[PDB]
C-alpha cells in the first residue's frame, strides 16, 4: 500500500544524520542560527518536492539575559559583605553563543530578604506555610524545586504569597535517575547545570503584547507593562550544587514530612532565615531584557487533488534553549524524514486527497509563540477546514515504550496504525509497535488496549486544540513510569541536551525515533488520504461517560452542600446520554454512505471534521479567553497536565475555603449548565435532520 | 420557471385573509392567545406540506403590568394632594385582555421630584443640560419624547444622569403626520394612545437571565437583580394629551432652539420645576412584574434534496403588543403565504437543493428573545451550515416604495429579483418593482441603482447577522422619507394597529404586501435552489472602500491628535485593497468552475457561505460580548440604526472630552488594527492556495 511505502521509506540513519546536522550549534528563538536553520529546512522541503515552503514571520516579545549585567544570586552577612555568589559540554568548547541559564520574562530586580523553602511552590505548599504554619512570605525570597507544576505557575503562586523573588532549582530527588552517572559519563543531570525555561502565565494567549491577533508589523501592541502573563517578581534558576549551599543553613521549622525532603545532604528545614552560620540574607540580581524580536515559521504544503480546502497539519517547533537534541531537535529531524518520505511518494505520481500543511514553528520555548501567532493569523481558514493537527516536538524522552496523547476521535486510528509499524524494542523483533506498547502500558479502563492520555497543554498543538477545536494528537517514546519516577528527563532544558546524549544513552540504533516518525507520518497520511475521515465518535461518547462519572465522584465529598445549594449533575448525565445515542446513530448511518456520491461523502466528512469544534465556547473559561474547549481545556495548577470539564473542576476546587459559599456554588451550577449544553449541542451536529 | 410559479402563486387576497384571521385578538408573548396562534401556524404549515413543523420552547424573563397595582403618573401640590393622575378601537369593545400601556422591564418604584424636559434623552441632550446649562438631573424625574434613538438607550442615558424616573411620550412633531385625521377617521396617532415597548439594553444578549446559552429547563440563570440590560429606574409611557398637561407649566430656561420644541401648545421650557400654577411635584408609580414565562417558536423545514446540510432561514416574529396588524402580523401573514406557495411547488414534485427553515418567533417585542434563544441553542449547526437569513417582520410601514436592508453579499440578487416582480404602485402597472423602486429611491452612490441600506439592529435577524455572521436581508414597504418626516408610523406599538388600519389607509388592494411576500419568497428560493450561491463579493469590496473612506473622513477633525498619538489608518486601507484584489480574483475563478464537478462546486460554495463569517470576532466589541461583526455591529446610540466599523467609531466618538487622551487614542489604534486584521483574514478565505 501507499501507507506501507511511506512508512518503509523512512530510515533510522536519515533521522540520525538530520539530528546531527541540526545540533552542532545553539538555535535559540530570535537568533541568527535559528533563522539559518529555518532556511535549511525550507531548502530541504523544496528539494523533497513540496508544493510550497515559505518563511512566515511575526514580531513578538522575547526575553534574553543582558550580556553586560549578568544575573546571579548571592548571600550576604550583616555587614553587606558578599559571602557566596553564583557563577560547555565536551566537544563544544568552541561554541560561543550559549545563552546562560535564566528564566525568560522574569521581572528585573535586586530584592534582598530572608529565604524560605517552599517545596514545589504549589498552591498547597503555600496554603500549608501560611494557613497551617502561620509563616509570612511577605516579603521573603522563596526557593522552590522544579517539578509537579509548570514553572510559570510556581512564580504566580509565589507572587500571590507576597514573595519578592523566587529561586528555582533542580533537586536530584526529581531530576537524578538512580544509579546512573552524570553527563558526560551517563545521562544524568550534573550539579552545575540549571534548567532554562519561560515563566509566563499566558493561558494560551501567544505573544504577550498581541492577545487574539497575529503580531504583524501594523498590529496594535499592549504596553509592555501590561503584557499578558508577565510576572512581577524576579525569577532565576540554579543547579543543585548552588541550591545545596543556599539550603544548608535554613533554620526554623523542620521539613513537615518526607514529601518536603529532597535528596541533597541538607535538612530541608523551611526557614525563614538561617541558623548555625556569615550567612544572613539572600539577594537576587536579575536583569534580563524583554525586546520585540522577529521570529520565523517555515510553512509548506502538498495540495490535495480532491479536497484542497481540507487540511491536516504536521507541525513541530525547532527553536531550542541550547542544542535541544531531545527538545525539540529530535522532532525536527523526524519532521524532515517524514517530509522526505511524502516527497518520495510524490516522485512516483502520488498526491494526497486533502492538503497537508507542514510547519516548523519558532519561539515555542517563549510561550508557543510562532504556532499561536500563525493560528491567530489563519484562524478563519483553519477553523473551517482543518481535519487534524499532529505535533512533531521531541520524539525521544526515554527508551521504554510509546506514549500517545490525543483526542478520543483519534484512538481507533492510533491503534490501527501502530499494529502495522514494526516494534523497535529489544525482544519484540517480529512484533508490531502495538504489541510492545500494549504489553508495556495497558490502559486502566481496558487491559486489552494500550493506554492513551488526554491532550493537555505545553506544546504547539495547544492553540489548535484548546482554542480552535481541531482534533490533535502527539506521540513520542518515553520512560517506564511504574519504575522511573524522575520528572521529564534529567538534562531537560540544560546545555547537556546534545547529539551525543541521544546517540549514546537514549537510542543508539535510532530505531525508536524511527518508530515515532513512522507513526506521526502514518497518522498524517491516513487523515489526509482516506475518503472517509478516520475518526470514531463512539469513543468520544465513552470518554464523556468516564469524565462525567469522574467529576461527579469528586463532588460526593460535598454532597450536603450540593443538596443545600440545589446543585445537580442531572443535566450533564442527560447530555452525555443524548451524545452517546447520537454518536451510535451517526456511525450506523456512516457505514451506509454511498461512497460513490461525493456530496454524500462530503456532508458526513463535514460532520466528522466539525464535531471537535462543537466543544469550543467563544466566551472561554473564567479569566481565560483563549482556553475555549469545554471538555479538555487546561490544568490551572500545571499547564502541562490536561484537566477534564475544567470549568466544573475549577469551580469546585478548594470550594470549602471560599469566603462566600452561596456565590461559589452558583458558579458550580453555571459550569455544569455550560457543559451540559455544549455536549448536547455537539450531539445535535451529528443528527440527520 | 419555478421562481415564476412561486411568485405568481402568491395572492393579495390570501395575505388579506391571513391578516384578518390573526388580528382579531391580542397576541402578546407569553399569553395563551399567542400560543394558540403558534398552534394555528403549525397546523397550516403541515397542511401546506412542509416536512416538519414543531413548537420549540424556552423559559425566559418577561415583564407585565400588575393587574391589581396599576401604573400611573401624578402631579401633587405642596400638601401632597393629587391634582392630576393618568388614567379599545371601534369594533373591539368586547376584547378583554388588552395589556395597558407600559414599558416592559421598567424598575419598580414610586419616585417623586421636580420634572425636567430632556428632548430625546440622547447623550447630546444630557451633555447640553449638564455641561452647558449646569442643570442637575440628580435626582429629578425626566420627561422625554420618543424618537431618534431606541427607547432603551433613552432610559440608560437618564440613569447615567442621576434621574430617578423617566416618562416617555409621543410628541405629534414626531408621530403625527401633517393633514391626516387621528384613528379611526384617519391613520394618525390620537392624543389618548401611548407607545408600548421594552426598555432593556441587551446589546444582543437575548433572555436577560441566560446570556450565551439557550434558556432550557436545566439552564443556569443569573439572579434577576443581575439580569442583562435591566434598567434601574422606573419608566412609563403616556400619550400626548397627558404629556401636554405635564409640560405646560415647566419653568426655568426657555427651549434652547427649535430642535427642542415639539408640536404641543406648550412652551417646551426645560425646568426643573413648575411655574405659574397647584402643580408642585411629579410622581411616578410603576409596579410591573418580571416573571420567567414559557415562549414558543414554531420551526418547520423543507429538506434539501442535494445539500440537506445547508440552510436558508425565513424567520419572522408573531408576538405583538396588542393586535399588531402592521408589527408583526403583516409579516406573519406574508410568511404563511410564502410557505403556502412553497407547498404548492412541492405538490407538483419540486424539492429545493438546500434546506429551507421556516420560523415563527416568539417574544421579539421583549428583546428578540425567541429568535436569539433558538440561535443560541443551534449555534453549532447554524454557523457551519447557514447560507442566509431572510426576515419576515412587518411588511407595510408606509405605502410609497420598497425599502431593503441587507449585507452587500445580497445586493445583486435583490436587484435581479425585483426586476421580475410586478410593481404594485399606482402608475407602474406595466413595470417591475425594480423600476418603481429605482424611480422613488435612487442610491446616493449610484443614481442608476436603487438605494439599499445597511443592516443594523432591532428585529430577529440580529443574532444571526451580528453574532453569528450569517448573511441577512430584510425588505418591506415604507414611506417617502424626503417628504414624510415622522418616526416609524403614527400608531406604532399602540392599540390602534388594527386590521382596519391596514386595509383602509395603508394597502386596500393588498398589492403592496403581495409584492413584499413575492420578494422575500424569491430571495429564499434563489438562495436555497441555485447551484452556485448568488452572492457577489466584489460588492462587499466596494462597500468596505466606502466605509474606510467614511471613518477616515470622520478622523480629519482630529488630524493633529492622530499625528501626535501616532494613529494611522494605513493598515485599514491596505487590508481593503487586499480584499478588493482577492474578491476580483475569486469571481474570475468562480466563472470557471466546472458545474458538473460537485466537489469543485461545493468548495466554492463554502467560500461564498463562510465569507460573512470571517467578519465575526469571538472576543466581541468593548463591553458587548454578543456584538461580534467587526464591519456592521450596532449603534451604541440607537440600536435601530446600523453603524460601520463600530469598534473604530465608538473609540473616536466624543474623544475630545475623554479624561485621558493618551489612553483614548490607543483604543482607536486597537480598533483600527482589529478591523485591518479582520478584513485581511476575510480576504484570505477567498484565496485559492
Ligand atoms: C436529552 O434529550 C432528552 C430527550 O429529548 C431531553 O429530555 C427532556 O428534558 C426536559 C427537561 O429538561 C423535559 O421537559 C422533557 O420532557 C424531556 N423529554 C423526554 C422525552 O425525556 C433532555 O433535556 C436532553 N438533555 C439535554 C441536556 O438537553
Ligand atoms: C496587504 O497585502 C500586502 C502584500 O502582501 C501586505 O504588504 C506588506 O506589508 C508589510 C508591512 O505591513 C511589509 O513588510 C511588506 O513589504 C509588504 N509587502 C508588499 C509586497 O507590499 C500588507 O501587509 C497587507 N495588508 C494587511 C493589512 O495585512
Ligand atoms: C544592560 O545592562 C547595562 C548595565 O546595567 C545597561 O547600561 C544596559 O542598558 C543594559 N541593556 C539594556 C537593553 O537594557
Ligand atoms: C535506554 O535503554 C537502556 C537499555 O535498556 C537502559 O539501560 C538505559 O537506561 C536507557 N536510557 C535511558 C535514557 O533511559
Ligand atoms: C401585585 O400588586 C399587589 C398590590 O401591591 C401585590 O400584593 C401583589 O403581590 C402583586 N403581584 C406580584 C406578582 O407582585
Ligand atoms: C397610502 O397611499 C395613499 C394614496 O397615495 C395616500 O393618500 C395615503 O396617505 C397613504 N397612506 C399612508 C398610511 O401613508
Ligand atoms: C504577612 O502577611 C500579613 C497579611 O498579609 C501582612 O499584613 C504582613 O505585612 C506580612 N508580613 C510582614 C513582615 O510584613
Ligand atoms: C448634581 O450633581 C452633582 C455632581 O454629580 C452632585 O454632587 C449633586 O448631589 C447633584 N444634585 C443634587 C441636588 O443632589
Ligand atoms: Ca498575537
Ligand atoms: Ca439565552
Ligand atoms: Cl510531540
Ligand atoms: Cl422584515
Ligand atoms: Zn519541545
Ligand atoms: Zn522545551
Ligand atoms: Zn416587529
Ligand atoms: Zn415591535
Amino acid at each position: 500500500s501507499i501507507r506501507w511505502k511511506l512508512v518503509s521509506e523512512m530510515k533510522a540513519e536519515n533521522i540520525k544524520s538530520f539530528l546531527r546536522s541540526f545540533t552542532k550549534l545553539p538555535h535559540l528563538a530570535g537568533t541568527e542560527q535559528n533563522f539559518l536553520l529555518a532556511k535549511k529546512i525550507q531548502t530541504q522541503w523544496k528539494k523533497f518536492g513540496l508544493d510550497s515552503a515559505k518563511l512566515v514571520h511575526y514580531d513578538v516579545l522575547l526575553s534574553y539575559p543582558n550580556e553586560t549585567n549578568a544575573n546571579y544570586i548571592s548571600i550576604v552577612d550583616e555587614h553587606e559583605t558578599e559571602i557566596f555568589k553564583t557563577s560547555p559540554p565536551d566537544g563544544y568548547e568552541n561554541v560561543t553563543n550559549i545563552v546562560p541559564p535564566y528564566n525568560a520574562f522574569s521581572a528585573q530586580g535586586m530584592p534582598e530578604g530572608d529565604l524560605v523553602y517552599v517545596n514545589y511552590a504549589r498552591t498547597e505548599d503555600f496554603f500549608k506555610l501560611e494557613r497551617e504554619m502561620g509563616i509570612n512570605c511577605t516579603g521573603k525570597i522563596v526557593i522552590a524545586r522544579y517539578g509537579k507544576i509548570f514553572r510559570g505557575n510556581k512564580v504566580k503562586n509565589a507572587m500571590l504569597a507576597g514573595a519578592i523573588g523566587i529561586i528555582l532549582y533542580s533537586d536530584p530527588a526529581d531530576y537524578f535517575a538512580p544509579e546512573v552517572q552524570p553527563y558526560p559519563k551517563g545521562w544524568n543531570l550534573p550539579g552545575t547545570a540549571a534548567q532554562r525555561g519561560n515563566v509566563l502565565n499566558l493561558n494560551g494567549a501567544g505573544d504577550p503584547l498581541t492577545p487574539g491577533y497575529p503580531a504583524k508589523e501594523y498590529t496594535f501592541r499592549l504596553d509592555v507593562e501590561e503584557g499578558v502573563g508577565i510576572p512581577r517578581i524576579p525569577v532565576h534558576p540554579i543547579g543543585y550544587n548552588d541550591a545545596e549551599i543556599l539550603l544548608r543553613y535554613l533554620g526554623g521549622i523542620a521539613p513537615p514530612d518526607k514529601s518536603w525532603k529532597g535528596a541533597l545532604n541538607v535538612s530541608y528545614s523551611i526557614g525563614p532565615g538561617f541558623t548555625g552560620s556569615s550567612f544572613r540574607k539572600v539577594r537576587m540580581h536579575v536583569y534580563n531584557i524583554n525586546k520585540i524580536t522577529r521570529i520565523y515559521n517555515v510553512v509548506g504544503t502538498i495540495r490535495g487533488s480532491v479536497e484542497p480546502d481540507r487540511y491536516v497539519i504536521l507541525g513541530g517547533h525547532r527553536d531550542s534553549w541550547v542544542f535541544g537534541a531531545i527538545d525539540p531537535t529530535s522532532g525536527v529531524a523526524v519532521l524532515q524524514e517524514i517530509a522526505r518520505s511524502f516527497g518520495k511518494l510524490m516522485s512516483k505520481g502520488w498526491r494526497p486527497r486533502r492538503t497537508i500543511i507542514f510547519a516548523s514553528w519558532d519561539a515555542e520555548e517563549f510561550g508557543l509563540l510562532g504556532s499561536t501567532e500563525w493560528a491567530e493569523e489563519n484562524v478563519k481558514i483553519l477553523q473551517e477546514r482543518s481535519i487534524a493537527y499532529i505535533n512533531s516536538d521531541s520524539s525521544i524522552e526515554g527508551n521504554y515504550t510509546l506514549r500517545v496523547d490525543c483526542t478520543p476521535l483519534l484512538y481507533q486510528l492510533v491503534y490501527k496504525l501502530t499494529k502495522e509499524i514494526p516494534s523497535p524494542d529489544d525482544g519484540f523483533e517480529s512484533k508490531s509497535l502495538y504489541e510492545s506498547w500494549l504489553e508495556k502500558d495497558p490502559s486502566p479502563e481496558n487491559k486489552n488496549l494500550p493506554r492513551i492520555n488526554k491532550l493537555g497543554s505545553g506544546s504547539d498543538f495547544e492553540a489548535y486544540f484548546q482554542r480552535l477545536g481541531i482534533a490533535s494528537g502527539r506521540a513520542r517514546y518515553t520512560k517506564n513510569k511504574k519504575t522511573d519516577k524522575y520528572s521529564s528527563y534529567p538534562v531537560y532544558h540544560t546545555i547537556y541536551e546534545t547529539f551525543e546524549l541521544v546517540e549514546k544513552f537514549y537510542d543508539p540504533t535510532f530505531k525508536k525515533q524511527l518508530s515515532v516518525a513512522q507513526l506521526r507520518g502514518a497518522l498524517v497520511y491516513e487523515l489526509v488520504d482516506s475518503k472517509i475521515i478516520p475518526f470514531n465518535i463512539q469513543d468520544y461518547a465513552e470518554a464523556l461517560k468516564n469524565y462525567a462519572a469522574s467529576i461527579y465522584n469528586l463532588s460526593k465529598k460535598h454532597d450536603q452542600q450540593l443538596t443545600d445549594h440545589g446543585v445537580s449533575f442531572d443535566s450533564l448525565f442527560s447530555a452525555v446520554k443524548n451524545f452517546s445515542e447520537a454518536a451510535s446513530d451517526f456511525h450506523k448511518r456512516l457505514i451506509q454512505v454511498d461512497l460513490n456520491n461525493p456530496i454524500a461523502v462530503r456532508m458526513m466528512n463535514d460532520q466528522l471534521m466539525l464535531l471537535e469544534r462543537a466543544f469550543i465556547d467563544p466566551l472561554g473559561l473564567p479569566g481565560k479567553l483563549f482556553y475555549r474547549h469545554i471538555i479538555f481545556a487546561p490544568s490551572s495548577h500545571n499547564k502541562y497536565a490536561g484537566e477534564s470539564f475544567p470549568g466544573i473542576y475549577d469551580a469546585i476546587f478548594d470550594i470549602e475555603n471560599k469566603a462566600n459559599s452561596r456565590l461559589a456554588w452558583k458558579e458550580v451550577k453555571k459550569h455544569i449548565s455550560i457543559a451540559a449544553f455544549t455536549i448536547q449541542a455537539a450531539a445535535g451536529t451529528l443528527k440527520e435532520v
